[PDB]
């Protein structure tokens, strides 16, 4: 359940969190409008965890594996089954066109999969009634440590790995005036990744309803945006400001990228 009637917490014992010791001191870990950008140190995962299962947290985690991206769900469920909200409710949904091509995946208790063909006959109205919280990712990944609770909230983003360090002329939003994702060289937070966004499945639909708007304005206009998705998606987080961001460990490709000391974690990364 979400937005409920909280019961206490019970005793615990950790670390007294100490005012005049910043979390970390090489990264920011709070946004402008106070949103908690979350980084391997900055929480400890022994509260959150007791914080969602005394609300009895269900998570639903949908991914889309259409033509060859088949191939890449017996990873992705096997890695996310040790890895992915371990100790909560989950519940997996694979939209794909190739429904007897699932891979048969061992799942742990308290956690289900459903395979919906695709559009499909699966209403958004049903995640309303299943889960608390929708966390949508893509297939052709796995999960290599820790992703839970921490990054639970009513709407989040995740920095693209490769332009977090980067200043906001460089962002490759969508720059032309006539895209609806149209973002000017003056504006911009950050660049948010259109594959790993979620949160509650309220916020969630507002915003996958806005980008279906949004696209199919620019489809009248006969415009399609340089990054299609995910620069709808970014003009979507700059005006209406995610209340948690997940900073790179949440998607990373060590490949291309490495392992930089910023990262203390890798958690969910991309398949070479
Ligand atoms: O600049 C945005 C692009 O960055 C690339 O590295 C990535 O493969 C694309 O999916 C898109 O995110
Ligand atoms: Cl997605
Ligand atoms: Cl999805
Ligand atoms: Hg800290
Ligand atoms: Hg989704
Ligand atoms: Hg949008
Ligand atoms: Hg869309
Ligand atoms: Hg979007």
């Amino acid at each position: 359940a979400i937005g409920e009637f909280m019961v206490s917490l019970p005793r615990m014992v950790y670390p007294q969190p100490k005012v005049l010791t910043p979390c970390r001191k090489d990264v920011l870990v709070v946004t402008p409008w106070l949103a908690p950008i979350v980084w391997e140190g900055t929480f400890n995962i022994d509260i959150l965890n007791e914080q969602f299962r005394l609300q009895n947290t269900t998570i639903g985690l949908t991914v889309f594996a259409i033509k060859k991206y088949v191939a890449f769900l017996k990873l992705f469920l096997e890695t996310a089954e040790k890895h992915f909200m371990v100790g909560h409710r989950v519940h997996y949904y694979v939209f794909t066109d190739q429904p007897a091509a699932v891979p048969r995946v061992t799942l742990g208790t308290g956690r289900q999969l459903s395979v919906l063909e695709v559009i499909s006959d699966f209403c958004e109205r049903r995640f309303l009634s299943e889960v608390d919280y929708l966390v949508c990712v893509d297939v052709d990944m796995e999960f290599r440590d820790h992703v839970g609770v921490e990054i639970l909230t009513p709407l989040f983003g995740t920095l693209h790995p490769g332009f977090y360090g980067s200043s906001r002329e460089a962002f490759t939003y969508e720059r032309r005036p006539q895209s609806q994702a149209y973002i000017p060289k003056d504006e911009g937070d950050f660049y948010y990744l259109g594959g790993f966004f979620g949160g509650s499945v309220q916020e969630v639909q507002r915003l996958t309803r806005a980008c279906h708007q949004a696209m199919m304005v620019d489809q009248a206009n006969g415009i399609e945006a340089v990054w299609h998705d995910e620069s709808h998606l970014n003009k979507y987080l700059l005006r209406h400001k995610p209340t948690k961001v997940l900073s790179p460990e949440y998607l990373w490709d060590q490949q291309l990228l490495g392992w930089p000391a910023v990262l203390r974690k890798l958690r969910f990364t991309a398949v070479p």
